[PDB]
This record gives structure tokens, C-alpha cells and sequence, in this order.
């Protein structure tokens, strides 16, 4: 249960990291 | 140049706002 | 233990949120 | 104006890099 939630949190964090990398490229 | 620059500034601001919202959601879940 | 780690993760997330708010102001 | 703009761009890039590093650390810990 906890492990499940963490998996969804970690996917979101990875997606945010990819978005911030794209933002840095724009900059 | 400047209107494109100002638009890009507003666009990145909106992206960062969305990211902040997501991090607030994660905080609540933790 | 888990609760402890989450507290330190949540403080970091709150700090990041404050930093991103300052970045948005600069923008 | 433009050199200040370019510097600010590089400064924000560096901040976002640091934030990415922190989120990677959180991911590892979760």
C-alpha cells in the first residue's frame, strides 16, 4: 500500500524532473 | 524580441505553478 | 522511522515550493 | 538589457538544476 503510493509519487517526481530539464533548455 | 520574451516568462511561470501544485499534493500524501 | 524520513522529505518539498515561488516572481 | 537577461536565464537554470538534484534524492529515498 505504502509502496504503491510511493511508486506513483516517484513517477510524478520523475516527470517533474523531465519537465524542469525541458524548461532549463528553453532558458 | 521583447513580447516573445515576456510570453516565455509567463509560460514558464505557469509551468512552475503547476509543478508547485503537484509538489503540494505529494506533501499532503506523505 | 518512515514517518521521520517523510518529515524531512516534506520539509525539503516545502522549501522547493518556496524557491519556485521566488523564481516565478523573478519571471 | 540583454546581458542581464542572459545572466538571469543562466541563474534560473542553475537553481532548477539544484532542485532536480534534490528531487532525484527524494526519489531514491522513496
Amino acid at each position: 500500500r505504502q509502496n504503491l503510493q510511493n511508486l506513483y509519487i516517484n513517477r510524478c517526481l520523475r516527470e517533474i524532473c523531465q519537465e524542469l530539464k525541458e524548461i532549463r533548455a528553453m532558458l
